[PDB]
């Protein structure tokens, strides 16, 4: 069998889709393999190095009869894009390729149930043609992995591998497969920022109306607190991700809808046992509201966690 | 006639598109084959099996004079991309066909009446050129189907099967048809937490106006009331298809309006009452409506049970 | 002059684009046509009809130095998808020719003024190449038109019409035109739900507060209800087609608009005669607004039919 | 040189883009051309005019070795889409050329500060290759424009032109051109109704809370009418383009908003003047509040008009 | 080696994104090079310059068998459209080529932190393929830049440059690059006027409220002007791009909720005291808050720029 050098590396990932399940990028295939059956010697005052592009040396190879190794991209999605594919040949009968390329892959391991705190896996998937015995992948060390990003971006990358592999076609002979794959995460300091802080105040207006006298006023300030929290959450819709199954913001959203709909709910009861003069028990009731309050929150916290992380 | 083993299988559903009535996905066609007219015998070190693309063989075959069995996709939408399209050749004459694509399909059958408790059908159809009694497909075992999924998806699929029929074109010979089928559903789980749970404690305030004494406060909350409910309705639009006709979700948020809008309109009457000095009518009139409200909501559940579901 | 028997077919309406102006489809065209030269005495075993695809086809034509009918789609938009284009050739000389394809039309007798009562025209034109003396089209009986619909649609088809005309270039010849067109409506049912019934809720709220009796009351009742109605129609928004010209629907809005926000100026004006003391005049100034408030909404719907329909 | 006869015709504007300044159009492209070394006799039983295909006809030209005259389209944008590329040639040599075809065009002249009484210039240069001492243009009489309109659009043409002109490329020979342009307008008529009285009459509602006298009830008036115009602009913001700079209507806006600002401010302050028991003054204040409210509208509308129209 | 000169001009910035980091032109490429071997004399009658398409000369340099300096776009994004390619070729032997395109480009130096006050840097990477010691780039002087622009825009240009360096490949021989680079910015202007304005009042109506008697009012109106907020803010959602990264003004809307919200709590424990008889302790932290409050924006202001623009 004859060994073939293989490498990839990305330069950048010009976009994700969380609601296709599909990831785009721009990189660069490399391989070098050795023919002794293409060395040759230079003519007079010829350069030391030949050069054609793919179309043209498939040519001269035919004309020699010579087998190329060829292969595919296997998690490809829709139609690739090249900006180049380029050829040098040694001297020697030593091969170099490079083709440089802008496409879309399929990424089915997307995973949004822990959203925001969740950590995604992609990867891409490069297959021989022809089975093991003609031709081995072998791995180019040094040349993969990902480049360093210029600006600010929305994913932080966190862990980058490739490694190799075999799979099987027309239940014959087993044939290379090449993987990289890779880890990336979300700034988390931004959702503290657009969306726990605001919350957490409009939990502490509710709170502080236990503070008065007056179930009267009472009852018009907690209603009025309740459209407040319906009025941001569309402010922030578009930061929440349209998918069709349930996600830990989510749950965590519902909740705080429950309980500050309940302390309408119970200042109007507060009201009617006043009307019909039961003061001192109302009295009683909203000194186990104040310090119940906080517990329920408490107690909903570690609920979530239980359910979602464990 | 000649016997043609026919299978198809796919990786992964990419898209599902509710107001075109269309769908996307990614997978493989699978043909075996014998023809004894290319039967061979290997060259001296050849291997057992010839391999060649689908341009090269075609050529292959026109200069043998021989027919190759053609097929078509009868309800593609638009172009199809692909991937890789590989032939193997045995020493038999026995030809092993292989096509990985990328394409979007037609869906006629979509119904969204009853959503979100609905059920969709799903088709793709592959059709012979030439009559049956030349060539005649049967259904390869083993290998047709849908591939498992990974992570968390919107659609669940419940039900596969494929089956053989016929077609026939220019009113002459009877032509095979081939056929993969399959049913899915969604997670109603979502539309609990999302949609119903807020809705009921909404409805639960508008009913806790009645356990007040003064007409006046009445009428200012249950205002507020309804603006909240609208509030509530624009936040949820984006879980909403924008069809153009009547589906069940529908008719239950506009029945909904209808009521708590009435109960605005009953409170400035009793205030009119009150103010003709008819107190004693206007409180027996309360009575009346709080036992009644109740049974509203769940007279409408029962006639939106019947005019749907039967 | 030779005569072509000619047919359309659609299958499905992909989509309508109302701002644009423009829908798409997917269909079938065929033709008959004989041509004595190309018939011909089959091989021994050969079967009985011939088959080729256009590019092959059109070759033997060549060879032979025979003339083909050409035809172009005038209205057509962008490129057009082709799935399968295929021919089939009789012994005695008889051609059938199918090709299925998909694309977009252009659409320029559009109008959506009278919206959502509208009724819309759609058609599809092809065109003879050559002169009327040398080819001739007629209408192939029992194959043109639209076929049946399987789930639910937002348009439903009202009539469809075929027929034949001629087209003149390069002011000399000329040449036929066969035309297919259609007609098609909205459903009314859904608009009834979700637009008439609430705003005739939200009108009812406004008229019920001359029934009390402290204009300050009246003041905050009806500010609000102008603000229920600008929510209200900020839910609607996405029903409403985005056009730069009026529709009937958006006339019959914005006088909801006008007659709302004038009974808020209305209470002020009565506030202001009480606190001057002029009670009893303002006492009879309501009682002339009770009664006129539902004639100025009577008159104007005679109004907006005046206008738009007549 | 050579005389060559051109001409275009637009059927139909099929989109236009305010925020990356372009549009796109269908139309037809006709060349009128003599070359004696073309003469034909039609042979026994052939008509007497030949017909090609643009592809077919360059052949002809360059078996005979005779230059055709080139053109390019210089401001299109992207891939342009063909229906139809047809050639008639006559017995004495003269060629008739035609073109069909779909595309977009670069538009550097939009400008939209004046929204929304704009109006934009539109245009399309054709360009020779050759220099003008072989093939000038001359232009074709009779055939260029625009064609009518069917139903209702949301632009209105208001003037068409066609000229010559020149241009020069590698500093050589002056080069023909060609041009077509045109102006459009909007239907004002439709801005008058959805934006000028529904703002008109929030206005009005500010204004007549001077009639009232109760300082309190002002403040909570005042406050509601500034929360009205604020979920009016929501409404209507599918309405206004997505621009990065200032319009005519976004002035009107904003300084509807700073004077409905103002009107809260200064409630308040009479408020306090109360409390320290200047009534007295308070009142006066209030009597030359009532005048200058509208002459700051009919200021403020003075200013804009000297800003932005002159 | 031979002396290649070279320049890039560009009509006009077609389009940018944001979210994906990238732009779009239309341009102009052009190259002079001389090659000795081409030189020819005109035959009788023949003009003194002859002209090609890139197809028809590369096919007379391979029946020379001289080599062209070919090159690649090294940041180029997906697919590129040309609109004319051109040749001409000079009695010497002088080759003048010209390309004109439309495409997209990578732009991975993007960094939005400082939004609205941001500058950005764009540039275009052209790539020899040969090594230095065949062709070497010159600089064609007078030719490389931006056009003029004709209306008005989103972004403005504040500087542009080209510089030579060179690119490495196959661990061999240096090539050289051509670099164009320019910078843009915003119109602050807009933004003043949509944001800022408006916003300074919303915080002035919040003080005012410290310049009322009864506390009961005061919390429904600081209330109030708590939900007037959160509705502007939903808005001007259209003019705040959507990153996944914390920006300036992100942090100048949150900081403004934060101080709004706490007026509410602080006149809520106002009253309490004012409820338990402690008015002369109310009464005098009611000073002490009417002279914080400003100081609280002003220190914000200081802070903000610390940690954003040092
Ligand atoms: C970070 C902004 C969103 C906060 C969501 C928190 C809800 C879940 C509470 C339990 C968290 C468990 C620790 C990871
Ligand atoms: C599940 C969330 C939406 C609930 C819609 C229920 C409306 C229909 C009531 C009758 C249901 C009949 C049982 C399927
Ligand atoms: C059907 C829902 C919209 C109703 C619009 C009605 C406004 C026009 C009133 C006059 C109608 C004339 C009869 C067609
Ligand atoms: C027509 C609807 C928008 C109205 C905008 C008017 C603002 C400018 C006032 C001055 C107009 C000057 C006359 C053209
Ligand atoms: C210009 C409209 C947005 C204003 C944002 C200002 C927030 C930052 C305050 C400090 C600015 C520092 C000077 C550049
Ligand atoms: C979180 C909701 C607290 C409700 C406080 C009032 C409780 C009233 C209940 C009266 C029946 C026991
Ligand atoms: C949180 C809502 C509290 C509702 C409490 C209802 C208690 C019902 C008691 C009935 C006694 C007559
Ligand atoms: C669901 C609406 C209930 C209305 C309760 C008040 C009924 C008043 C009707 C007076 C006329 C009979
Ligand atoms: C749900 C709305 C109740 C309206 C009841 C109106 C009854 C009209 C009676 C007229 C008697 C003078
Ligand atoms: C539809 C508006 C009705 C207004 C009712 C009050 C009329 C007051 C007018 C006083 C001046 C004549
Ligand atoms: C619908 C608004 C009614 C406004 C009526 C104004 C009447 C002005 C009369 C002035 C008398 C001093
Ligand atoms: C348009 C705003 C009018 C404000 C009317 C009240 C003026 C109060 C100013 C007191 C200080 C001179
Ligand atoms: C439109 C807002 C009016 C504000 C007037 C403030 C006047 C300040 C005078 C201070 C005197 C103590
Ligand atoms: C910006 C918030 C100002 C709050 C004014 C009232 C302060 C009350 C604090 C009482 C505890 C010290
Ligand atoms: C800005 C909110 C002010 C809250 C002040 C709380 C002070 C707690 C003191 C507790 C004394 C019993
Ligand atoms: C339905 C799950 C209840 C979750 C309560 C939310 C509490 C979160 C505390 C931070
Ligand atoms: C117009 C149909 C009335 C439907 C009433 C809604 C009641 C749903 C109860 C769950
Ligand atoms: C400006 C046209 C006035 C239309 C009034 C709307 C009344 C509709 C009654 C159904
Ligand atoms: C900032 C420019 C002020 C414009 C005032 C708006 C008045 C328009 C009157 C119709
Ligand atoms: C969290 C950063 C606090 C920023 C306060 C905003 C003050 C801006 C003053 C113009
Ligand atoms: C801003 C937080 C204040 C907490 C007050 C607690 C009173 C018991
Ligand atoms: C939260 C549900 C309370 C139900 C109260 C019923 C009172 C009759
Ligand atoms: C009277 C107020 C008591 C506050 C207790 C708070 C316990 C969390
Ligand atoms: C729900 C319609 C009630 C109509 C009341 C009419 C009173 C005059
Ligand atoms: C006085 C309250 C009676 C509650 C009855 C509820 C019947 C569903
Ligand atoms: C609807 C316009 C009324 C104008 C009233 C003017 C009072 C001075
Ligand atoms: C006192 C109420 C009279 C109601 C008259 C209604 C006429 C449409
Ligand atoms: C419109 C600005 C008024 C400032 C008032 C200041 C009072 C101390
Ligand atoms: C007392 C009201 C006077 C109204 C004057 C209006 C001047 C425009
Ligand atoms: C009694 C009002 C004092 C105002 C002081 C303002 C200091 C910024
Ligand atoms: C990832 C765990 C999800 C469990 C939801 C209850
Ligand atoms: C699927 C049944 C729909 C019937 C609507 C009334
Ligand atoms: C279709 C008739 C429209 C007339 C508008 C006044
Ligand atoms: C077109 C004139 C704009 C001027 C803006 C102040
Ligand atoms: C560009 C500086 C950003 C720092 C954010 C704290």
């Amino acid at each position: 069998p004859s060994d073939v050098f293989i490498g990839l590396k990305i330069d950048q990932i010009t976009g994700i889709n969380q609601k296709e399940e599909n990831f785009s990028v721009v990189g660069s295939l490399r391989i070098d393999w050795r023919q002794p059956l293409l060395a040759f010697e230079h003519a007079p005052g010829e350069p030391k190095h030949r050069t054609y592009t793919l179309a043209t040396f498939l040519k001269l190879l035919e004309e020699k009869q010579i087998r190329w190794p060829a292969f595919t991209y296997h998690n490809q999605q829709g139609r690739m894009d090249f900006q180049n594919r380029l050829i040098s040949l040694s001297e020697d009968g030593t091969v170099m390729y490079l083709e440089r390329f802008t496409s879309t892959f399929q990424a089915p391991a997307f995973d949004f149930r822990l959203f925001p705190f969740d950590n995604q896996l992609f990867f891409i998937h490069v297959d021989s043609i022809f089975p093991q015995h003609l031709f081995r992948f072998q791995e180019m060390q040094g040349f993969s992995g990902l480049g360093d990003q210029l600006g600010e971006e929305e994913w932080i990358v966190t862990e980058v591998n490739t490694h190799l592999t075999t799979h099987n076609e027309f239940t014959k002979g087993d044939a290379s497969r090449f993987v990289l794959e890779f880890h990336a995460e979300r700034h988390l300091n931004y959702y503290l920022m657009r969306i726990l802080i605001p919350v957490l105040l409009i939990i502490t207006v509710s709170w502080f109306t236990f503070f008065l006298q007056d179930y009267t006023k009472r009852i018009d300030l907690a209603g009025g607190n309740l459209l407040l929290f319906i009025a941001f959450n569309f402010t922030i819709s578009s930061d929440l991700p349209r998918l069709g199954y349930i996600t830990l913001m989510d749950a965590f959203l519902v909740g705080t809808f429950i309980i500050t709909a309940l302390v309408v709910l119970g200042n109007v009861w507060l009201r009617r046992l006043e009307n019909h003069g039961k003061q001192a028990l109302a009295r009683k009731l909203d000194i186990y509201a104040i310090t119940s309050y906080p517990l329920a929150y408490l107690l909903g916290a570690l609920t979530l966690w239980l359910l979602f992380f464990w």
